[PDB]
């Protein structure tokens, strides 16, 4: 703090590798420029507007990687100062104790993020401070695949692969910070005080956040930070090894197994734990130059574009949500198609969260949702379509917001987009078969033996695997003979789904007769698109049909 | 007039991609004329082994070049078609005109060595030009084998890898120009003496006549290079559909047993359609695109589902190069010794003719026998079944069978098919149940049962429920639609579940015996498999 400090303020992208914002606070090292790394709970930022447990928790052990890396490299000079109040007022009080040269953020692309930003941007203009703003979050600039675009984000999710291979590659990851020689600020003791700098790191508890509707099933755990995504990425690198000396994958590879253990790294991408274009540029080092011929769900493994692939899922619905602040609810939203949703049914919707829809493999998918926060893509694509046009015809605002608050990685842009690109897509018929809108035909594809399903609905430990997916099929007698008495123990059925099915696509086939004109909207690029993003595989598209 | 250049048609009867043509007109302006050239010596086109199909299928092609001579030269141009041996007609022919180079395409199978060194003898005592060109093959076959270290790869993996480093196949060459070409007419006896045809010769010219049924055969096949040429193109079309579309409809991905005359084997087999103009044809249509989606599990970029399907045929033409034995299981270095069971004519006759009770396999030897083309689904299930998914026979009493009664019937392809789905004896996933059970394949392939209702006229009245498993059927539905287990519809000559049950013990007292599997024909992987079969992958 002798001739000032420079600000690396912490949102999302809570890691140290591939942090350019943080590469340019310490670019002043050598003029005697302190640096200060601060996280501020300004109640919404790091997606703490509508959080529960799950996610609180993963935020937190997230900011303490970031106190324990910075002490491990200062001797203990580095300290993450998180405060808990407005940004603008904390950066013009602190401006008051040491000169702030630079503020450096990270830009978080999506518009919920722009009055916060945009204040500190008219903040620096009074107080003459230099604003840096960095791209690091997402794999290209939002703004210039969208220029590319003619000023318009990409529909579709080829029309997205088309602009970004006429930009180019994805620019490589940064370099490593090196911390040994550069120098903190501590400041008064009474000025932390005023302003709420922690000096212990927060609990859910003080936000007034607790154990959910569930508690805990404590089957599945993920510890955040940046440690961990870097011992999940390698530990993943390691198994694309295998299946690259090999040449192809093994069945039990390309088959969604829901069975597993918290591998995935969705929820350090959203906070920005593990760096994309570190993901991104792995996959694309360990592929290129070697030519393969087997494919993974569709899909090429050559170059690695059945992995790169998926963090290209992830960028193109980043980019068309930002120009679009409407783009969570579909008034006002001008990609997103108007359904006739039907009345908030909130005992309908109650049954839904909590998991009391009499249908196995929807309820053990929800009740997995609420305990541990993370589902696979092939059981988030169940429960929002029978939440939606294949159930109970429940408009997908009320899913959207449930997801948000208990997902653990809930990102704004990408999961409020496969929402509508799910629930809102009128002219791809192939989701409206009952071939892809079956929890009880995909409890037996997923869930064989019945393991997912006791698992997560324990009142149907006992009966045997013949009645598993289908418990209302038992006797009287079996009934009680296996302790599930369906009304009792075991909630029956809250909807018929073989005459909820025919009144959707009805309803749905209304309104494509209404509008023979398809607007632009989020919505598939083929009919191959949906096989791929469902897991389809053997039996799916046109003349495809039951074998 | 003062001498001439022979082309030498065995195989390549096409003239476009003619290097060992172009070769023959090279001494246009010498005054150097050309003598087109095709001898019936008894075994050149495989016509050693051969019935009515695959015989009025080479007359075709014959007939095909005679009738582009004539066009691009207003009538002096024309196919000479002998029948006799080869030196003594190109010794006796020397003597009248005086021949400066013999000009023939390379037939690297080693069933024509004895062929063309006796050419090669002839030519270096009369001072003739010997000139050998590659045109049939995508590489030249002696610099695959080089590159992996002097034997032929064994898997079709290895071979990837080897023809990788040697780099992409020579392009096709420029279409020969013959509007200014002369010829020769030579004396009316020596024609006469040296048995030169006036009119194309028929099939029963060559004690060969229709099959055994014949009749059943209205899917007909024409041969020639114009007529091939007009399917390479037709394809064509379909491929950029799928190549604007950017994937494959499932109705394409999934086999079809049930389409037009559609396939260019035969053509290919002949020559009569050039593979390298099909590899370049299809690699400058996929080129400068990237694409993403599959096609039963091989990828669509770069046109490499259609290109790979052509190694597959240079796959095995390169292993049979310096193996006359690969047709024959004593002796060959390459097939694994399985101890087959003692050859039963009435089994083996039941599967010649299609009685054995199960209705794919008699649907689709009797397909064989009458139209003499399989689909390479039906083509392994009834390999599966006479070999280690059934009978237990020899595969050389099924080689023999379909080198026969193919339009196809490569030599090294055939045999190299063969020994590559009956003798991989540690790739157990040939001996599941999904591959050895036509019964399971005849409801995935045939759904309905039209395919079988009309190659198994005897069932047309039973219907579908029971047209797969007409064993199943009961006493009065064996007579409200006519077909009793005896004497309409014979009964399973063998009994499925304990055949497949022996032949599994078998396989693997081969493998408990065989502590090491040798360098043998087999697939690289379980995977390749997959695809072989054309299975859930
Ligand atoms: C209703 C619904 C809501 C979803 N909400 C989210 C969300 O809030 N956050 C989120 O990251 N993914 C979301 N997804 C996508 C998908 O469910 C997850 O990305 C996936 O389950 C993560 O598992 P994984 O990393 O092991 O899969 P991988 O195949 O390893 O995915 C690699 C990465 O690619 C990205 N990705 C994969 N699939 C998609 C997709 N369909 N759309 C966008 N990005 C994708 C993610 O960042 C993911 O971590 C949602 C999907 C549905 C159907
Ligand atoms: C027991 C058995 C015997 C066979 N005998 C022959 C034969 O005598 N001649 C022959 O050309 N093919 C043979 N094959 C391969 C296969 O049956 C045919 O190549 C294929 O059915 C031709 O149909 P298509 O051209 O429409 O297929 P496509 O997929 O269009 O094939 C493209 C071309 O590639 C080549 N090709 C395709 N598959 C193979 C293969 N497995 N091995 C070698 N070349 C292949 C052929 O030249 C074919 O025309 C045999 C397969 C088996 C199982
Ligand atoms: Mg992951
Ligand atoms: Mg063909
Ligand atoms: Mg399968």
């Amino acid at each position: 703090a002798t001739r000032g400090a420079n600000v690396i303020w912490f949102r999302h992208g809570l890691r140290l590798h591939d942090n350019p914002a943080l590469l340019a606070a310490l670019a002043d090292k050598d003029q005697g420029i302190a640096l200060i790394p601060v996280f501020i709970f300004d109640g919404e930022s790091a997606g703490t507007k509508n959080v529960g447990y799950n996610r609180m928790r993963f935020l937190l052990d997230s900011l303490q990687d970031i106190d324990d890396q910075l002490q491990a490299a200062t001797d203990g000079r580095g300290r993450l100062l998180v405060f808990e109040g407005e940004p603008a007022y904390i950066f013009r009080r602190l401006h008051e104790q040491v000169r702030l040269h630079r503020i450096c953020i990270e830009q978080d692309c999506e518009p919920i993020w722009n009055e916060r930003d945009e204040s500190i941007r008219s903040l620096c203009r009074e107080l003459n401070i230099d604003f840096v703003e960095k791209v690091s979050h997402t794999l290209w600039d939002p703004q210039l695949v969208i220029e590319t675009n003619g000023g318009i984000p990409p529909l579709t999710y080829q029309m997205f692969l088309h602009t970004v291979q006429i930009i180019g590659l994805p620019p490589r990851p940064t370099a490593d910070a090196r911390l040994e020689d550069a120098t903190f600020v501590e400041l008064d003791p009474e000025f932390c005080r005023s302003l709420k700098l922690f000096e212990q790191l927060p609990t859910p508890e003080h936000f007034n956040v607790y154990g959910d509707n569930m508690g805990f099933l404590a089957k599945i755990n993920w510890r955040g930070g940046e440690t961990q995504a870097l011992l999940l990425l390698d530990e993943r690198l390691k198994v694309e090894q295998h299946a690259f000396e090999r040449g192809f994958y093994l069945p039990n590879q390309a088959l969604p197994n829901i069975h597993d253990s918290p591998k995935s790294m969705s929820a350090h991408l959203r906070f920005g734990c593990l760096s994309v274009r570190r993901f991104y540029w792995s996959v694309h080092d360990l592929f290129k130059n070697v030519q393969l011929r087997a494919c993974v769900r569709g899909v090429q493994m050559t170059g690695g574009a059945h992995i790169t692939g998926q963090l290209i899922w992830r960028e193109y619905f980043y980019t068309m949500s930002v120009n679009n602040p409407n783009y969570d609810r579909m008034e006002g939203n001008d990609i997103c198609l108007s359904i006739p949703w039907a009345k908030p049914n909130e005992n309908l919707l109650q049954s839904w969260r909590l998991g009391q829809t009499g249908f196995p493999l929807i309820d053990g998918a929800m009740r997995q949702l609420l305990a541990e926060g993370w589902l696979h893509h092939t059981l988030r694509n169940t429960v929002a379509t029978f939440l939606t046009r294949g159930g109970l015809w429940q408009s997908w605002e009320h899913g959207l917001q449930h997801f948000l608050k208990y997902l653990l990685d809930a990102d704004w842009s990408v999961c409020a987009g496969n929402w509508m690109w799910v629930s809102s897509s009128a002219f791809e018929r192939l989701l409206d078969s009952s071939l892809v809108t079956c929890p009880v035909a995909l409890a037996k594809r997923l869930d064989p033996d019945g393991t997912y399903i006791k698992q997560y609905v324990p009142e149907l430990m006992n009966v045997p695997k013949e009645f598993v997916h289908e418990p209302w099929r038992m006797s009287a007698e079996q009934q009680e003979q296996y302790e599930c008495l369906i009304g009792v123990h075991y909630p029956e059925r809250i909807i018929d789904l073989s005459m909820a099915v025919k009144r959707n696509m009805l309803a749905m086939k209304s309104l494509r007769n209404s509008l023979i004109t398809p607007p632009p909207h989020c919505r598939p690029s083929n009919e191959e698109e949906v096989r791929q993003f469902f897991w389809l595989a053997d039996l799916p598209g046109t003349g495809g049909g039951g074998c």
